């Protein structure tokens, strides 16, 4: 599909059985989603945003269906305002920027 | 042009006589650039990112050339890690997301 930026780019995702909406973010090197009930072993890690650094929990090799497109990656869960689809995933569903 | 997300999406901009590189960010409602020597009257304002809120200085009706494309908008200057091209500008050079 084709997406114009008049409105924030939101999408429907399916992660470990729960249906959420995420934001397609080209300025995000990483995939970071809110606190969700995720099972597996994780690791402490830090990431930065305009306002600073939140400690996240780093889960790898998670299955996520983006706009009905299946991908597999590292996802980090933390105290984020909005869920974000970063470049580590957008490359996978082969997302391009155009102008 | 066509842009794949293997590498952060960077671009060359020209703002009030100085040549900088900015990041094309679809998850950014707003254009926020580092401290630059900008002239005109401004206003205090707050914005939020994953890590919080920085007070910015809000300048409106600024001329900015994006990848050799001229646009006019509100730009906010602040203590940001990287310059960002938000949606208020990407709509103007008619940028779309594609998948
Ligand atoms: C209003 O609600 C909001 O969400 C407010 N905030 C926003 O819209 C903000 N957007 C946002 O907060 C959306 C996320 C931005 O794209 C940042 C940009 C960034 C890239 C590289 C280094 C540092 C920062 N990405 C990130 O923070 C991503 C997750 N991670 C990184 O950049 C890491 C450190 N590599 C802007 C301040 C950029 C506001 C504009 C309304």
């Amino acid at each position: 599909p084709q997406i114009t930026l008049w409105q924030r780019p939101l999408v429907t995702i399916k992660i470990g059985g729960q249906l959420k909406e995420a934001l397609l973010d080209t300025g995000a090197d990483d995939t970071v989603l809110e606190e969700n009930s995720l099972p597996g072993r994780w690791k402490p890690k830090m990431i930065g945003g305009i306002g600073g650094f939140i400690k996240v929990r780093q889960y790898d090799q998670i299955l996520i269906e983006i706009c009905g497109h299946k991908a597999i990656g590292t996802v980090l869960v933390g105290p984020t305002p909005v869920n974000i689809i970063g470049r580590n995933l957008l490359t996978q569903i082969g997302c391009t920027l155009n102008f």
